[PDB]
RNA sequence: AAACUGAACCAACGGGUCCGGAGUCUUGUUUCGAGACAUCUGCCAGAUGGGGAGUUU
């Protein structure tokens, strides 16, 4: 009698709240982190 | 896929404490629209201008 059973969470668009995402890319930095890598991009 | 008020968190689990579950990568923007334009910025130039100033009559 194990009871231990897999119920995944199925992240979908409208189903469960999903595990944290990496917002690396879209969060805001501080301001001289953003300005030191639009001076590369120039 | 006309609609007519339910619930969802703090991982279950799998693989060899890590890696999955939860794809990886970055010649780099937070994303979208416009864009070398103008309602952008500064100076120079004209027109208008009793809205306002001075004075005369």
């Amino acid at each position: 009698a194990s009871h231990f059973a897999a119920r995944p969470k199925n992240f979908g668009i409208g189903q469960d709240v999903p595990y944290a995402r990496d917002l690396s890319r879209f969060m805001r930095w501080p301001t001289f982190v953003t300005m030191q890598r639009k001076k590369r991009v120039l």
